[PDB]
């Protein structure tokens, strides 16, 4: 009697990052709330739900999912179907099913506020538990072997739950209800300290070593890192000597935003990036108090991160100083991920070790990011970001592997509407880096069920990535480097039309046998036209000039030597003769149009540096010292087949300023403004010719905050719609995404079968 129940059934599939986020317990709880019966389980394509009940209750259930999905979920699609009623008697979370699809994998996540409260609560049984996590935080990618996500397919598979954790797991009122990684002191991983004898707890042993000025190798989420007191001058010097990493700045971990603000300017948008559970290193302008010498000498920025694992919060209560965190490897080798590996490879580097017995399946570096010109500008996309895919507007024609470049390598694999760009792999410069690259390609193919049908690669035949591409038994598409930079940005912004592409970087292989890197293109995703570039200058020695930048300067001034007397006289007389003869005789000489080399020529000419320890160092120092000015240098654009600007004419005025006694800061500002001004002028010329109003800025020179912001502002004020990289780097870390979407566009055209 009364209202007759009307029972309906719906099948619901949810796609995206929808596993390892506590979606199963969430669904269970809202299904109970709305008196629905049925089942939920992880399948190979995401999340599968069957619910039966009143239509009104099903609708409210769906609305709850849409309105407040789990915190770590990144839902891309929800499918809802009417199905027949089975007369389920209850609602249950059931076993996972492998049905042959594929599903995205969550990045590793920083400790949530609930776990942090429990960690610091002396009455909680997880008080000071170094591996505390829950459905809303902790390692994911780093410990996942396979999908559908479940404890048995993670390195927690060798840590069976104790009776207490199992009770929590099976208790619908517990916040760890069906939490796949649930563990505790009794059943979970443990720390292991190796050094000298210490009778204190492991974290305290680490704190003491750090206070004594020693180097600690710490097993973290993505691999090992080496730490020292960032206020300790000699400790930092010792770390640099032992790692053999002498120039590149060190990132530092600080306890909280309050501490960071003592050393850095922190905007609200930068504060948001720091505090994100993604927990990257964020590049921040220095202000106020100073860290030790040898952290970031001659730069105006510091790379800062906050604690991201429970061990960091524990360590922070024991020390009163920020710490260097640099990856645990000898310079130029992949980050160590295994205990045995670390103890062997870091034996002459670290003084003591903080190990643990939770296997790292997939090693991954810290991410490096920033906020500039109204958006996040990522530099190194790794822990906390990768392996989250870039969303494509349309499903792909077929799966493509894009092999990436040489510097800062990533590869990218497409499937469905995702571009799975890999985490940062590193400079593909040696056998160890290459072996690691190769293994990551195999692991991403397995993890995401990708079987590449076509391989995309750079035109540069010397990249190990290119050699790898050619080694495969697949059709190949070659992609010009600068075209790929522009396409990487187009991909993020769903652009698929001809844009004005400003591709500024150090070196990319051009189609005319020369080095490119200061190019203006008109391109879409399937072609490019080169419209403008810098007048080619000889670069004697090729790889030698990368680090001996006075050689780059000599190349830029080769045909007007007598003008730069003071500079040329500083070069050793015999070496000078040889360099000039080599240029003249075309011995080991490349011809370059390059914003990176232009920057190096300026830095050398005004005596910033004559030699550099790492690629781009001189350009970073030049940017860091710049003054506040609107002044700039005269330039000339000559139009023949293409528009060309001669950088040497600008170098003449720079050297004139230098001889007169102008401050380096002022000269740098004038130089930066000149590049902005001529680039703007070229863009306007091109718009007048073509009607094109979209401008894309990419290539590693746009890591320069000033160039990027000023050009975006100036172009925007003149009506352009301006785009630059945000989710992937404008440096070579982003190249694989551009290669992927270019090759994909070609596949769907008439010029491919
Ligand atoms: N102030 C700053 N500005 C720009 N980049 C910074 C920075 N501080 C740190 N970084 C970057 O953050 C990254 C930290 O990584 P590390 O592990 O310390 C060295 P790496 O580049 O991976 O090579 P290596 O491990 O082979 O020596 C480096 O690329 C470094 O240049
Ligand atoms: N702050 C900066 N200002 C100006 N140029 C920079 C800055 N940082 C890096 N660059 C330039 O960008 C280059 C890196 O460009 P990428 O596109 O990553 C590598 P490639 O030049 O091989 O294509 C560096 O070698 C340097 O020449
Ligand atoms: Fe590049
Ligand atoms: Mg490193
Ligand atoms: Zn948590
Ligand atoms: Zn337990």
């Amino acid at each position: 009697r009364g209202r007759v129940p009307q029972i309906q059934a719906r099948q619901i599939n949810i796609f995206g990052i929808v596993q390892g986020v506590g979606f199963r317990p969430f669904v269970f709880n809202i299904a109970q709330k709305y008196n629905l019966k049925g089942i939920v389980y992880n399948n190979s394509s995401g999340l599968y739900i069957e619910v039966e009940g009143e239509e009104k209750d099903i609708e409210a259930f769906i609305r709850e999912i849409k309105e407040n999905p789990p915190s770590l979920s990144v839902i891309d699609e929800i499918q809802v179907r009417e199905v027949e009623v089975k007369e389920y008697k209850d609602f249950k979370i059931v076993g996972s099913k492998e049905d042959g699809g594929f599903v995205p994998v969550s990045p590793d996540m920083g400790v949530c506020e609930d776990c942090l409260r429990e960690l610091k609560d002396p009455k909680d049984r997880r008080y000071r538990y170094p591996f505390i996590n829950c459905t809303n935080c902790g390692p994911r990618f780093s410990i996942i072997e396979d999908i559908p996500y479940d404890r048995a397919k993670t390195s927690m598979k060798v840590f069976p739950m104790c009776e207490k954790c199992s009770r929590e797991y099976h208790d619908p009122h517990d916040r760890r209800f069906h939490a796949q990684p649930v563990a505790c002191f009794d059943c979970g991983p443990s720390l292991s300290f190796v050094g000298e004898g210490c009778f204190d707890d492991e974290i305290k042993c680490v704190a003491k070593a750090l206070k004594e000025g020693k180097i600690v190798a710490i097993k973290g989420i993505g691999g090992f890192h080496l730490a020292v007191n960032a206020l300790d001058d000699e400790a930092v010097a010792t770390l640099r000597r032992r790692k053999k990493r002498y120039g590149k700045p060190f990132a530092v971990m600080m306890r909280d935003v309050e501490e960071v603000k003592k050393y850095c300017i922190v905007s609200p948008e930068e504060e948001r990036l720091l505090l994100s559970q993604r927990r990257p290193i964020v590049l921040l302008k220095k202000k106020g108090e100073k860290l030790a010498k040898g952290i970031a000498d001659d730069l105006d920025t510091l790379g800062v991160m906050l604690p991201y694992a429970p061990i960091h919060y524990l360590l922070m209560e024991e020390i009163d100083f920020p710490i260097v965190m640099t990856s645990g490897n000898v310079s130029e080798e992949p980050i160590c991920k295994d205990n045995e590996e670390a103890l062997e490879k870091l034996k002459d580097i670290a003084d003591v070790f903080l190990l643990n017995n939770r296997d790292i399946v997939n090693r991954i570096d810290d991410s490096v990011t920033s906020f500039n010109a109204g958006a996040e500008r990522i530099i190194r996309r790794a822990r906390g970001y990768a392996p989250q895919p870039i969303l494509l507007k349309k499903e792909v024609k077929a799966s493509i592997l894009a092999v990436g470049g040489f510097y800062k390598n990533t590869f990218c694999m497409t499937k469905g509407h995702y571009a799975f760009i890999s985490h940062h792999i590193g400079d593909l410069d040696n056998e160890k880096a290459f072996n690691y690259y190769i293994e990551q390609i195999e692991r991403y193919k397995k993890l995401f069920r990708v079987d590449p049908e076509v391989v995309a690669h750079d035109m540069h035949k010397g990249y190990l990535s290119t050699q790898y591409a050619k080694s495969l038994d697949l059709p190949k598409i070659e992609v010009q480097h600068h075209h790929a930079h522009i396409a990487s940005c187009m991909a993020e912004h769903n652009l698929d039309e001809k844009v004005i592409g400003i591709a500024y970087d150090g070196t990319g292989y051009g189609t005319d046998g020369n080095v490119w890197g200061a190019e203006i293109l008109v391109c879409d995703l399937k072609s490019f036209e080169r419209i403008a570039h810098l007048k080619y200058k000889p670069l004697p020695g090729n790889e030698l000039a990368i680090k001996k930048i006075y050689r780059t300067a000599l190349g830029f001034i080769f045909d007007n030597i007598s003008f730069y007397k003071n500079f040329v006289e500083q070069v050793d007389s015999r070496e000078l003769d040889i360099i000039l003869k080599q240029i003249d005789r075309k011995i080991n000489t490349a011809y370059v149009s390059s914003m990176g080399r232009f920057f190096d020529a300026v830095a050398a000419l005004i005596g910033v540096r004559k030699e550099v320890l790492f690629e781009g160092q001189a350009a970073m120092e030049l940017e860091s010292l710049m003054a506040e000015s609107e002044e700039y240098y005269e330039y000339e654009i000559l139009k023949e087949d293409r528009y060309v600007i001669d950088p040497e004419l600008i170098l003449r005025q720079i050297y004139e300023d230098y001889m007169k006694g102008f401050e380096k800061s002022y000269i740098s500002a004038k130089f930066h403004n000149t590049v902005v001004n001529f680039t703007y002028d070229l863009a306007n010329l091109i718009r007048k010719e073509t009607g094109i109003n979209k401008v894309v800025l990419s290539g590693g020179s746009f890591q320069n905050r000033y160039l990027l912001r000023r050009l975006i502002e100036k172009l925007s004020l003149s009506g352009f719609e301006v785009y630059s990289n945000s989710k992937v780097p404008c440096n070579d870390g982003g190249i694989s995404l551009g290669q992927a979407v270019i090759a994909n566009k070609i596949l769907e055209g008439s010029a491919w079968s």
